[PDB]
């Protein structure tokens, strides 16, 4: 019998037929089609039955009308207001305060609906419902759905229709208001091509998509623009023959673009506005202050001044953000407004500075220079503080009229925050206040104040040196401040990691402290678990409070405790002798003859668990959970009624036969059979004996199949996962209330009819399986096995249908096909409901558009989606209802939303919750315990947040599906078409909480939209706490890696001056006696010591910052190993081994994130091989030149860095496939074969000069000697010498290339050869005539060629750029000049890297220890191939040794190249060159000079 809740009911305000009779009128009148209109009747009673199983019938209704179209909640009433009669700025007052007017209005929309008939609530509900159940694709805009319905609810009340005799034909809602839309959107992407259509290829930014198309709804204004096919506009009619026409209007001329993005490196600027404020300019202020060196009032004056930089950050952000809203669109008068008073900010601020700063000069005006010093350092103090705060959307609001608009973005659609009252505002306000208070206090202490002496120093101190030969001594006469600027600048950098640091630090601090303090889990009572579960299962999982009737508290538990433990040995899990004591064992009473109940000595106090199997941590987790403060639930009478969605593309439902065996040494081991059988070896020997019971043929085979199918990865194990949710119910059920069975006591059959009765209507499963009409022959038996295994599931399919006449697109529908659907002629069941859709849904590129036209089927109240790989084993599918109790809509008292006086300030469902997460985060001798579990924390509570802000789970769906959908997914917009919802959802009024007693069991977006709303209008509370997980993470991994590059840039000039110098002998200890012994010597002992300082601080944040990620990807062991790793280090090397214990893991998990040797390199390169190839030479450099002492700190590492992926490879290392790899190496080397313009020049030619020229400069340095008292005639000129060794060699290769034309016109393969022949000896050839240029002085010489390299990419680097951006015999030519000399630098790197391993092949046993090595790591079935026929064999052996000495060959030249000019060392004594004139002293000028003019000496010049 039907509904047995409002029809069984007594005191229903209406009767099922008058519902009937309403949606049969309202279809009639409006030609909506006829089996939607069964399919929204169905969904309408199944909710109103939900609703009504905990409350009063009458309250259910008004309940329902309240959420859908009139309350607080609805969105119909938020896009009245905002829009059918304005009203948006009032509500952004009233959100910031937390006749006409908003009291007004609200007072009469209120008192309006108070007085509805219950006959009424259901006509407009039910209108609602079919206007979102006929239009497809359409649910995505949700205002066209509120402006549609408005149209048409005004069209009904009309005197017009009332009076028509004659009803509209089927198909006229879809066919006439609908279809044009869609047309709309589809010809955006897809253009016809002859005969079908093709994916056009536009530009990414003249493509109008969903959420611009909705948004022109928005606005009044947005609404008027709406022209009609005459030309007339549409508001201009009145408003009941306003729906009539609504088809003839061109959806072509009425919609605009709205966002338009641009440059990525453009947004950070104004979104994270707040950020780059409170950091640059405190900044500034610390070293204006402690930097005399540039009386009293300039020192405050200065540090005053640096105040002004924040207004200059915000304006060259208010004036970017120009370039995004479209010029005449809604809200743009503001930016004018905003720009003019931030103009005048600016100038309030560096006004006076001027005054003070030279005015003063001895004169009488000295009484008014402090005061105003002093005065405008407190304004700027004020100025940054004001705009660290305030967000950039909202501010100088209140100052402004009236005008139109006093807003960018709409502020009842974008900016509706949750409120977030309670206690955890002050926790969050505590957190904010610890982190920015101890990081401004400790980066003042140990990054300024021990800088502030090589400031005094490096800033004087004056070279004297005689120079070079083009300008003299006027840019080496100033080095020491080039150094100065280099470390400043290198130095502001690791003022933005230091913040990030912290950020770890004090959260995880926060965490222990509140997960100790409230006595929650005191460290570890393990031995208490198990011995107090009856009390928590009695009062935790069973709903006895308010269920009365209290009767033996024992033998509730008992009925519970055994159904767990058989579903466990059911799956082949334990053995018979092996529950046999784990579980409660019932004895009769031997007094009189009655039963009376045991328990299990495990469960008070003998292998209970086989080899800690899974089995184990099953049960153990279960325990664990119930410590936490789960609510308690309700009967299961009175829950509400969920459902659970799956797409599915192309999967297996099962792994069939034939693909069981196959061929065994093929590919990876043998037959499948026997690698599942080796991974589980006590299920099967469980198996096999459940068999013979069984036998004690088909089903056999299918026996095996289902017993595969559980394992490996399919879909069958996520159905019959899924579907304990089914009997979770029917055993609470039967437990809950024993008098249900004595009623019925002997009929078996009708009380298991009952139960299923009940689980019938509190749980429905669904499937979208798509191009289910196009599925193989022997794929279709499987999807109808899975209909006759569980009757009750539900699956959703497209369909087609030829087209009415010839020439046109086909129809396609949407049906339905239940399990009791009877069986036809052709072999499909006959489905339930058949919708036609307007077109292809299908749009998109990921699985988004799947979920969509199958949403349509959803009865129920909430929603749990998942992917098709799941497990929800069934001690995890009791509590439900616990759970799904989060949202708080479970317990609480109605209220008649429509009711006088109570305002919009004092009410308290305001803010409904929609998504709800789950646990995702599964987890000397006593310290050990714990410091392991403080360890656990930090790794813990770092992807807490970060992985874990809108991962859904459970969504509200009343709630989540009238504004918008659950997913989307467009050409245009890209977040992760997962996190979209989330983010969604928190910025349109919802909330978001997770439970944490469930089991999941599961930059391209700094350029999206959702971050220019969130970053530019949240409060600074919630904004610090979003920006430093999603997008201040990635752009950490940024400044990291940028800080090392400028590490080296300025390692390079500051070992090269100290090349150069005498030192002046240092002291740590108290070097105050200023005598400066060497006499007439300049002192750089402090500055060298600052590169000590910083190796240390910059593998801290690398140590923190990579730890937490090791145990969250090596969770699976250590402990053990932890034991005998401190058995080796209890007398080790300790803190040093320490050092060299902290650089693995960079090793270990970039293998994890990853053979021939080329098709390995080809894809390694480009991101880690070659910026690591340079940094390794200047790191050369430098510890030649000085060499401190903790500098092969970076040795390890870089190393590391490019070493570390041909370690970790497989069975590739022992003899001839190591020379086999070097065949094809070779042979893929013979056959490799590879202002709106002013930006895209301006990125990539800045940050790439800079570089270069910071290497030149300190080539100038090392050749012009200091200390050497010549004349002015002696020079180097050295500028010469970089440029007859950078592009000579770009011309050999041009006059080659054209002699390679001329010879042709007056093979290829062969052509090449001798081309790349000759394009790799020149450069070996110059990288010899360097070396003697510089009379064969190595350490001048390194230099040298890193000059080189970075000169020649930085001529290609912009050549081909602009080729590219502005002819095509010129072109022809850019491409093969790089090819090839790129070339010769990719040979060169390539070999030497695989020639660096000889002294690893002399081992004899070498692959037997790695062998062990990697099988630690992970096992992965592996395959050994006993192929080796006789004449393979020799000529394997006979190809092999072709090579090996053919590799040794270039070995020996290579290393001949370096000993040539070493030996030729000893030889030229005399002199290498005599010329003059412009070229004078060309090659290098000494060959015997001193360089130590100090001590006696008092006072001589050597210019
Ligand atoms: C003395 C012998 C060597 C002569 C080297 C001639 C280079 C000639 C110019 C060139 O090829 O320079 C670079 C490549 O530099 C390098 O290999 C530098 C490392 C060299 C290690 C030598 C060890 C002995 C091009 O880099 P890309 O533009 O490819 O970088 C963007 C990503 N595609
Ligand atoms: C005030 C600080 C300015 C820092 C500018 C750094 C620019 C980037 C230098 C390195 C670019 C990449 C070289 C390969
Ligand atoms: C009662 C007022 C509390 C204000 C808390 C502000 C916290 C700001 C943190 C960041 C400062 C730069
Ligand atoms: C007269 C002395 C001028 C010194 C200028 C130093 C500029 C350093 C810039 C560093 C950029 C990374
Ligand atoms: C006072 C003499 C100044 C000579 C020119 C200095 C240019 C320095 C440029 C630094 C770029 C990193
Ligand atoms: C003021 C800082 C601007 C942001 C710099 C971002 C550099 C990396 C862009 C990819
Ligand atoms: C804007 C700078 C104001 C300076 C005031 C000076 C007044 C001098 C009075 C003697
Ligand atoms: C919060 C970090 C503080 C570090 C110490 C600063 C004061 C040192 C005084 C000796
Ligand atoms: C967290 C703020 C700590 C402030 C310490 C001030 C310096 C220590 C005393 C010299
Ligand atoms: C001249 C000092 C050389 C020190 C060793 C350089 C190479 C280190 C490889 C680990
Ligand atoms: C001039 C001092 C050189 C010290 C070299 C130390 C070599 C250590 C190799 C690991
Ligand atoms: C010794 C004080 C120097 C200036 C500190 C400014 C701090 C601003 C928050
Ligand atoms: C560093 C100043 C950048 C200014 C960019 C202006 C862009 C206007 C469209
Ligand atoms: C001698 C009186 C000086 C007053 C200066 C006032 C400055 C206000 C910004
Ligand atoms: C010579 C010191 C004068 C300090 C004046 C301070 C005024 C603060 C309002
Ligand atoms: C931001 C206030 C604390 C840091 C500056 C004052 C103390 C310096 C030692
Ligand atoms: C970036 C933080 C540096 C902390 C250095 C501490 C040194 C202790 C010996
Ligand atoms: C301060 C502006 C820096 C712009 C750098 C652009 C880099 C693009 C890759
Ligand atoms: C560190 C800032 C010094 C500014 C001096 C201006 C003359
Ligand atoms: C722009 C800061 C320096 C001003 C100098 C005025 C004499
Ligand atoms: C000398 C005191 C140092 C304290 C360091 C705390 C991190
Ligand atoms: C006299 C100007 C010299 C500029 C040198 C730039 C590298
Ligand atoms: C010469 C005064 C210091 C200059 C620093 C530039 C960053
Ligand atoms: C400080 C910003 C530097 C950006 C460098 C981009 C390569
Ligand atoms: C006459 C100045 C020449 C400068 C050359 C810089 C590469």
């Amino acid at each position: 019998e039907p509904y047995p809740a409002w029809t069984a009911d007594s005191q229903s305000p209406v009767s099922i037929e008058q519902i009937e009779d309403i949606f049969i009128d309202l279809t009639n009148r409006l030609g909506f089609q006829r089996d939607s209109m069964r399919n929204m009747f169905d969904h309408f009673m199944v909710l109103l039955d939900s609703r009504s199983s905990r409350m009063s019938p009458d309250q259910a209704l008004l309940s329902l009308h309240a959420d859908y179209i009139g309350g607080d909640t609805a969105n119909y009433k938020k896009w009245y207001f905002a829009a059918q009669l304005d009203m948006d700025d009032e509500i952004g007052f009233r959100n910031m305060s937390l006749d006409n007017s908003l009291e007004a209005a609200d007072f009469r929309w209120k008192a309006k609906m108070n007085q509805l008939s219950p006959l009424e609530r259901v006509r407009h509900i039910a209108l609602y419902l079919l206007c979102w159940g006929e239009a497809n694709q359409v649910r995505f805009t949700a205002e066209c759905l509120c402006f549609i319905y408005k149209c048409a609810l005004d069209y009904l009340d009309s005197p017009l229709c009332q009076q028509r005799q004659e009803p509209m034909p089927e198909g006229d809602f879809l066919n006439r208001v609908i279809t044009p839309i869609y047309h709309f959107i589809r010809n955006q992407v897809y253009e016809i091509v002859d005969g079908r259509f093709v994916k056009r290829e536009r530009d990414h930014n003249k493509i109008v998509g969903y959420d611009d198309l909705n948004q022109l709804f928005w606005y009044p204004e947005g609404i008027a623009k709406i022209v009609l096919e005459d030309g007339t506009k549409l508001i201009e009619l009145p408003l009941e023959e306003r729906y009539l026409r609504l088809g003839d209007v061109v959806w072509d001329d009425v919609f605009f673009k709205t966002y338009k993005e641009t440059r990525t490196w453009l947004h950070l600027v104004t979104n994270f506005n707040r950020i780059w404020v409170m950091h640059i300019s405190i900044f500034w202020m610390y070293f204006a202050y402690n930097s005399p060196t540039f009386l009293a009032a300039y020192k405050w004056a200065s540090c005053a001044l640096g105040g002004t930089v924040a207004s200059l950050i915000q304006i060259v952000a208010t004036l970017c953000e120009w370039s995004f809203v479209p010029r005449k669109w809604a809200g743009a008068q503001h930016l004018s407004r905003r720009f003019w008073f931030l103009c005048i900010i600016f100038g309030i601020n560096l006004g006076p500075i001027i005054f003070v700063f030279a005015y003063d000069k001895d004169t009488v005006y000295s009484t008014a220079a402090h005061v105003v010093a002093a005065v405008m350092f407190f304004v700027a103090v004020a100025t940054i503080i004001f705009f660290s705060i305030m967000p950039l959307g909202g501010l100088f609001t209140s100052y402004m009229k009236k005008s139109t608009r006093r807003y960018v973005a709409s502020q009842t659609f974008t900016a509706a925050f949750a409120p977030l009252h309670g206690l955890d505002r002050w926790m969050s306000y505590l957190v904010w206040v610890t982190v920015f208070a101890a990081k401004y206090s400790e980066s003042y202490y140990f990054l300024v104040l021990s800088l502030r002496d090589p400031i005094r120093i490096l800033s004087t101190t004056a070279m004297r040196c005689t120079g070079e030969y083009w300008w003299g001594a006027v840019l080496c006469k100033v080095q020491p401040k080039i150094v100065l600027g280099l470390v400043i600048a290198t130095d502001f950098i690791l003022f933005f990691l230091d913040t990030y640091l912290w950020y770890i630090i004090v959260n995880t601090i926060f965490s222990v402290g509140k997960s100790f303090y409230l006595g929650i889990s005191i460290l570890t009572p393990w031995r208490n678990i198990f011995t107090r579960l009856p009390k928590r299962i009695y009062s935790k999982i069973l709903a006895t409070t308010d269920m009365e009737i209290k009767y033996k508290p024992k033998v509730l538990i008992s009925q519970v405790w055994n159904a767990i433990i058989i579903s466990m040995y059911r799956e082949h899990l334990l053995a018979i002798d092996h529950v046999q004591k784990l579980l409660y064992h019932q004895v009769p009473s031997e007094i009189e003859g009655k039963r009376t109940l045991r328990a299990p000595t495990f469960f008070v106090s003998t292998e209970f668990f086989p080899r800690d199997s899974e089995a184990e941590r099953r049960i153990s987790f279960f325990a664990q959970s119930l410590s936490t403060p789960i609510p308690e639930p309700l009967p299961v009478d009175n829950m509400p009624t969920f459902t659970v969605l799956t797409p599915h593309y192309a999967e297996r439902i099962l792994l069939s036969l034939r693909e069981i065996i196959r061929e065994d040494d093929q590919f990876s081991r043998v037959t499948l059979l026997e690698y599942l059988k080796q991974l589980h070896p006590v299920e099967w020997e469980c198996f096999v004996k459940d068999t013979k019971i069984l036998a004690e043929a088909p089903e056999y085979t299918l026996r095996t199949r289902i017993w595969a199918s559980l394992r490996s990865q399919t879909l069958y194990r996520t159905i019959s996962g899924f579907m304990n949710y089914s009997r979770a119910i029917k055993l609470l059920y039967r437990v809950e209330n024993p008098e249900i069975v004595q009623m019925f006591g002997g009929n078996a059959e009708g009380l298991e009819r009952e139960l299923e009765k009940m689980a019938r209507r509190k749980f429905k499963f669904l499937v979208s399986m798509q191009r289910l009409a196009k599925f193989k022959p022997h794929e279709l038996e499987n999807a109808e096995f899975l209909l006759r295994a569980y009757p009750d599931l539900q699956i959703a399919y497209l369909d087609e249908e030829p087209p009415l006449t010839e020439g046109e697109e086909p129809r396609i529908y949407s049906a339905l096909i239940d399990g009791h659907c009877e069986i036809l002629d052709n072999g499909r069941r006959r489905p339930k409901f058949r919708v036609q859709l307007s077109g292809n849904p299908i749009l998109g590129d990921g699985k988004s558009d799947n979920q969509n036209h199958a949403l349509i089927f959803y009865r129920g109240e909430y929603i749990q989606l998942i992917d098709a790989n799941q497990d929800n084993y069934l001690e995890e599918c009791l509590k439900i209802r616990s759970v799904l109790a989060e949202f708080e809509e479970l317990n609480v008292e109605q209220v008649n939303p429509y009711a006088p006086g109570l305002r919009y300030e004092e009410q308290t469902t305001n803010h409904p919750v929609a998504i709800v997460g789950a646990r995702e985060y599964i987890f000397v001798a006593a310290g050990k315990e714990q410091t392991f579990g403080t360890l656990f924390a930090r790794t813990l509570s770092q992807i807490g947040g970060k992985l874990h802000y809108g991962h859904p789970d459970f969504i509200n769906a009343t709630f989540m599906t009238t504004r918008g959908g659950v997913s989307k997914a467009q050409k245009g917009l890209h977040l992760n078409e997962d996190i979209y919802a989330g983010m969604n959802a928190m910025l349109r009024g919802g909330r978001i909480k997770h439970c944490e007693y469930y089991q999941c069991g599961k930059g391209e977006q700094m350029l999206s939209r959702e971050y220019y709303y969130l970053g530019t209008q949240l409060p600074v509370d919630r904004f610090l706490t979003f920006y430093y997980a999603h997008p201040g993470f990635h752009l950490n991994n940024l400044f990291i890696q940028l800080s090392l590059q400028m590490f080296m840039l300025t390692l390079v000039n500051l070992s090269s001056l100290a090349h150069e110098s005498i030192m002046c002998i240092y002291d740590r200890n108290k070097p105050k006696t200023d005598v400066l012994v060497p006499i007439g010597c300049y002192n750089f002992q402090p500055a060298v010591d600052w590169v000590r300082r910083y190796t240390l601080s910059i593998f801290i944040v690398f140590w923190i910052a990579f730890v937490p990620i090791v145990v969250q990807e090596l969770i699976e062991r250590g402990l053990w190993k932890a034991t005998q790793r401190f058995f080796c280090h209890l007398l080790s090397l300790s803190p040093m081994f320490e050092v060299f214990a902290g650089q693995i893991y960079s090793s270990a998990l970039l293998s994890d994130l990853a053979i021939p040797f080329s098709i390995l390199y080809s894809r390694f390169a480009g991101s880690a091989i070659y910026m690591g190839a340079r940094s390794m030479l200047m790191l050369l450099f430098g510890t030649v030149a000085h060499w401190q002492a903790p500098l092969l700190w970076f040795w390890a590492s870089l190393s590391s860095l490019i070493f570390a992926p041909f370690v970790f490879n497989p069975h590739q290392f022992a003899w001839e496939d190591f020379f086999l790899d070097y065949r094809d190496y070779i042979r893929w080397l013979s056959r490799g074969n590879n202002a709106h313009r002013t930006n895209l020049i301006m990125a990539e030619i800045i940050p790439c000069a800079i570089y270069a020229a910071g290497c030149f400069i300190a080539f100038t340095f090392i050749n012009a000697q200091t200390g050497v008292k010549t004349t002015d005639d002696d020079r180097v000129n050295s500028v010469l010498r970089i440029i007859i060794c950078t592009l000579a060699p770009i011309a050999v290769n041009l006059g080659v290339l054209f002699f390679c034309m001329g010879m042709s016109c007056c093979t290829g393969s062969v052509m090449a050869g001798i081309a790349h022949g000759v394009a790799v000896i020149v450069h070996i050839a110059f990288f010899i005539v360097m070396w003697v240029l510089e009379s064969f002085n190595f350490v001048r010489m390194l230099i040298g060629v890193v000059t080189c390299i970075q000169c020649q990419r930085l001529i290609f680097h912009c050549m081909t750029a602009l080729m590219l951006t502005r002819t095509q015999p010129s072109r022809e030519l850019t491409a093969k000049v790089i090819e090839l000399s790129e070339f010769a630098a990719d040979f060169v790197l390539g070999h030497v890297i695989l020639i660096c391993q000889l002294p690893l092949i002399i081992i004899p046993k070498i692959d037997k220890f790695h062998s062990i090595m990697l099988f630690w790591l992970k096992p992965s079935r592996q395959i050994r191939p006993p192929i080796y026929s006789l004449k393979q064999t020799r000529l394997r052996k006979r190809m092999v040794k072709k090579y090996c000495s053919l590799y040794f060959l270039v070995l020996a030249i290579f290393a001949g190249c370096i000993i040539g000019p070493a030996v030729a060392s000893a030889k030229i004594h005399k002199h290498i060159g005599d010329s003059l004139d412009g070229v004078v002293h060309n090659l290098f000028q000494p060959i015997n000079t001193t360089n130590n003019d100090t001590g006696s000496q008092m006072s001589t010049y050597q210019s």
